[PDB]
């Protein structure tokens, strides 16, 4: 069978990151019996040797001499850290001279909540490890590549990354579908960067059989989070009900779970009667042996439900679930765990067109094959079947502007503008919210001073009427929305726009250059903080402001925007689609509901830019358009099944 | 270097079509190096025994024995013809039993003219040839490898196919891309039927170095045409803007080119100011040793340009260019034709971002490999590198309503509607027309009398008012629409629903049967027919209405539609993306310039349709906005080359 591998890739080296388990051992493993000289790359050192081991053993078998020679490890090799990156590079430089194929399959599945359980820092951690690593490892091995005259730099991406023109959600996972969404973006953009000499594409593979599924795996950990996460939200849910329809608070209704006892709960009297039919569900539905199905909740859940109800906005102290008595093992049974797994695995097989899973060898045979192929660049390889879930399009210019009903219920308004470089857009849309449609404030949240005193300036008339609010974020943007909801009131339309512009720097360098000027690695860290974990923070915490309706707006392009700028911001839109599209789905799951959209300011070409103040001025009144149609209210009784979905993780193109 | 071919493909029987010569002749070869059985189709018998010869004689070369019974060939195999496509599959089964991979290869460039310029009849030859030859060849090989137990499908698609959520326009090409585009569309829909037995893809190689390309090749007839259709559409607008501002009838206009001398009518004091300019940027323009400066055109330029004319609606002798002056040889010098062909060729090599060509070795090289995937279905492969060409994202959701200026515009217009079975959708839309927006009068262009009936009594009330008409069309949809014009006028808003509902037969048989319920070669022809070609002809003819805004309808999908009608619904929504987008590039290359765009009544899941009457409410009212936003007036000040583009060519979904 390895026959076929032989000479395939005879003469070159590849740096494998994940590379002692997984698809990333197979594709090494593969790589090595094609001819190929391979660095593997993790974290553990006995499972590296373990792998090293194995691919010397079958090289040989398979007549190979030297074979320590063609397989090297490099242990202690987190992905997430810089340093560790820089050290990777040196120890695989030294050991066989300049990379080939660098094969950036490291993947970590990430945080695994929803965007509103999900801590800041985790969020950034996966971006680190599964996107900026990616970008970092491409920054110091593509100046040897091009000066040789030829290289390869494969992302190991998933079909949960979505493709070119479509996001796909992926609920729980959000962190995670926007370092897959970001690897494939970068293949796409830095393609014509890279060519003629350095091919950059990306692979998509679907649900693949192994460890990382089988294990505590994927599906196991994913049937534990259903039932957790289906505590949480319904808790979270009642609670808030309750509080529309009760007089005490929160606090007080929080005390009502204290005895975290089901069944006096539902027996209460004095509980309301969202608590009592909780209660009362809570007990049909459960496992008898389950000491969920008699208690309400364990300090893990009642952490996170605390957290949710404090970045809400409710006033509870931080030891209220101090002496919550610890319900016995096991909260949820083997058996609950093990039917909600095998639920997980059989609708994943009925949506695979073969229905059947791939093997790690089946995908790393494919992309082996693949990777031979001289002639493809800025393409996203899908070697196994997709999946059946919903694809939404994205970048549709041909729109209009909300019903007349729907403007007219913007009179009176509170609403809520992010923003600093875009002046002239915001500048606009305050007047549009104030002028046209009756809005009774705007609070505009900038990040400096100076910032706050352009914005005065521009807006001097409707400042001195105390129509325009103005407050400073610098890197608090949560605690800026806080003191704009204690100060002003909770928002309906708010508009994330970015603070920072896009850099203006190379993105490659020249053959015989240093690369120094060229875009750095932390230059990419940076441009993923404030164009991508900036809209996260602000829709983490919008997502629980009921009524709220958000537009995440992208960085901006213009007919004399350098290519660079281009490609950065074709780079951002894409990545940010995944984020938009699983967001908007984990709303329906929530109690408040929110709309949450993205209004995109980038084009894929510089031809279908305005090039006269005519066309610019169609642009900023579509750009308006584009704000009113997203951030209009959707009334409750128009917010059908039917109607929800098709405003909620939608983007436009202006 | 065919070492790693060796048994990759052992024990496999291939039909290739278009297997004597281009990338086809180079599959056929790779699969026969990789122990496979290929049968190689084609029309001319010399070019495919020496194909035959040289595969016979590389495999002798490697080492195989009976070279003569591993590759076969089948003459005198045009894939247009049904009947030559019924005596392949039964001269591949008798000389090798079932087939493993049918490789849908072959594929025309078509008819190489505008839309408007383009007969129905080789439209169709184009679908005949490229498309419906691949379904027919699925349905008579599907039953054997389903019973077998495995199979494989692959259509050789192109990059100018589009994508999955993308149409990419081929101006020129629209039968080209139109077939292409539905070859992706059939692997994307028939997967999950066709699992997990067999395997369906395609593949979309972006420009290939050979033959085809190189030659008269496809750069040099591509050079030729930028020439003609240059000089055609100069002279068809320049007729038309004269005839606005002049006095004298389009015959007495199209008299002053008898002569067919450029200098003269430059000359000609009687001679309108837009024809006089025509000829001074004719001769300032002009290669001297071409006749084409000294002469406004032959009589193949003459003939598209009369058939423009006649099918507009103007009255012409059809010998008015009987005694034309046929212009001395060359028309077109080479100077000329070459320095366009290498402007085609130098543009595309900019777009590449490997900025190289692949050859067709390449290609086939790449597919073969692909092809031992086995854990990969609904999917298009790109085996080479595509252009920058631009996308049209299809399926955008989230859109308004125009704004109530454009809206008032609709106020005394004339619209007209065509369609049978939409029965609700044309009722409902015709009302909102007349009672809502004041239009003057509604004509409803029906396919039969039963059709034209219901219709009548539906809309009773307006029937008797005066404000709404019936056309009976039938098969003469174009003299209908001529029929329209006379009576009524030229039409401001013209809808395109199908006349036909889809089909509810099974796409795929049961393992053990005949297949004999399965849908036929016939209806797939008839599928294409009313719900491709039925659009095409339209909008052929609507292009040459001025002042005229065309929206094409796709079939309706429901909560209660078979998953057979969902498949081929989201089969013809793809597929009719490529047309809308094509055309809608080509409009701007004529003097009337109208709206062409797509409104989708299909979607991709179940779960996204109304499920109640609320629900069914809402969606209809979308589908009136959706058609609104697509038919109100563009005003000719807001025409921009930037709004032009942004009103032209997309998709939005109901
Ligand atoms: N599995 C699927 O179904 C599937 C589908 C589509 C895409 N993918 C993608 O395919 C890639 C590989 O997936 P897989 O299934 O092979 O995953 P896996 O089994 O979790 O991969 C584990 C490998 O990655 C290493 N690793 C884990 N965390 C690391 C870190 N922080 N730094 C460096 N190395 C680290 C592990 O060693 P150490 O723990 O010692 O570091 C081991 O070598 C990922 O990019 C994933 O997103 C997977
Ligand atoms: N070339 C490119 O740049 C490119 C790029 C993307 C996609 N493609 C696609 O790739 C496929 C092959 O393209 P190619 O470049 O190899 O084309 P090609 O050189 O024109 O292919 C010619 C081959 O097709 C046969 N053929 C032509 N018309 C036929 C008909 N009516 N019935 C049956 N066989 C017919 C020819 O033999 P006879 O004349 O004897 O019949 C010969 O075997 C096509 O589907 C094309 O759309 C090509």
């Amino acid at each position: 069978w390895a026959e076929s591998l032989i000479g395939l890739h005879l003469g070159k080296v590849a740096l494998i990151t994940g590379g002692s388990a997984g698809i990333g051992g197979q594709i090494g493993r593969l790589l090595a019996l094609s001819g190929a000289r391979v660095m593997l790359a993790a974290r553990d050192r006995h499972k590296l040797e373990q792998m090293q081991a194995m691919i010397q053993s079958e090289l040989a078998e398979v007549g190979y001499t030297d074979v320590e020679d063609r397989v090297h490890i490099a242990p202690g090799c987190d992905v997430s850290s810089e340093a560790q990156l820089a050290d990777l590079v040196e120890r695989t430089l030294s050991a066989f001279g300049t990379v080939d194929y660098l094969i950036n399959n490291a993947g970590i599945a990430g945080v695994e909540e929803m965007v509103i359980d999900m801590p800041v820092e985790g969020w950034r951690h996966t971006l680190f490890a599964n996107l900026i690593s990616n970008y970092s490892l491409m920054r110091k091995l593509a100046p040897l590549m091009k000066k040789q005259g030829s290289g390869y730099i494969l992302n190991v991406s998933s079909y949960f990354g979505g493709e070119k023109d479509a996001a796909i959600p992926y609920p729980n996972r959000a962190d995670y579908a926007v370092s897959k969404a970001g690897q494939r973006a970068m293949a796409e953009v830095f393609a014509r960067f890279l060519g003629p000499e350095i091919q950059i594409n990306a692979i998509a593979p679907g649900p693949v059989e192994g460890d990382r599924l089988r294990g505590p795996g994927l599906f196991a950990r994913r049937a534990r989070l259903i039932l957790e996460n289906k505590r949480l939200n319904e808790l979270h849910a009642a609670l808030i009900a309750a509080a529309r329809t009760d007089e005490r608070s929160m606090h007080e209704l929080v005390e009502l779970l204290l005895p975290n006892d089901v069944a006096a709960l539902e027996q209460n009297p004095a509980a309301p009667t969202a608590l009592r039919e909780l209660a009362r569900r809570f007990r049909s539905e459960g496992d008898p042996a389950a000491s969920s199905s008699s208690a309400l909740l364990n300090r893990s859940i009642a952490a996170k439900l605390l957290a949710r109800l404090h970045n809400g906005g409710y006033v509870l102290p931080a030891d209220i679930f101090a002496n919550l008595p610890n319900p016995p093992d096991p909260f949820f049974t083997r058996a609950q765990i093990d039917r909600e797994a095998r639920k997980v695995r059989d609708g994943i097989m009925g949506m695979l067109y073969l229905q059947r899973m791939p093997t790690e060898f089946d995908v790393a045979m494919a992309t082996v094959y693949y990777l031979a192929d001289r002639v493809v660049s800025g393409e996203t390889f899908h070697p196994s079947g997709g999946l059946r879930y919903e694809r939404t399009p994205t970048g549709g210019e041909l729109f209009g502007l909300p019903s007349p009903e729907r403007l007219a219920e913007l009179v009176g308004s509170t609403v809520y503008l992010i923003g600093e470089h875009l002046t002239e857009h915001l500048n606009l849309l305050a007047r549009a919210y104030l002028e046209r449609y009756g809005a009774r404030q705007v609070v505009m949240i900038v990040e400096t001073e100076t910032g706050a005193e352009t914005m005065r300036r521009l807006l001097h008339d409707h400042v001195e009427a105390g129509r325009l609010m103005t407050i400073v974020a610098g890197d608090q943007i949560e605690a800026a929305i806080d003191q704009a909801i204690t100060r002003y009131g909770r928002p309906g339309p708010v508009v994330c726009t970015p603070f920072r512009p896009l850099p203006t720097v190379p993105l490659v360098g020249r053959k015989d250059s240093d690369w120094s000027t060229v875009l750095s690695e932390a230059e990419f860290a940076e441009l993923c903080e404030h164009q991508l974990t900036h809209h996260f923070r602000v829709a983490r915490w919008i997502a629980l402001s009921d009524g709220a309706r958000l537009a995440l707006v992208t960085p901006e392009t213009t007919a004399t925007s350098t290519t660079e700028q281009f490609a950065l911001a074709n780079f951002i839109k894409t990545t940010l689609h995944a984020f938009t599209a699983t967001i908007g789905v984990e709303s329906e799951r929530t109690a408040q509901r929110i709309l949450i959209n993205q209004v995109d300011l980038t084009r894929r070409a510089r031809a279908e830019e305005p090039r006269d103040p005519h066309e610019r001025q169609q642009e900023l009144e579509r750009f308006i358009e584009a704000v009113l149609l997203v951030t209009a209210p959707l009334p409750p009784e128009a917010d059908t099944r039917y109607a929800g979905r098709i405003h909620r993780g939608r983007a436009i193109t202006v």
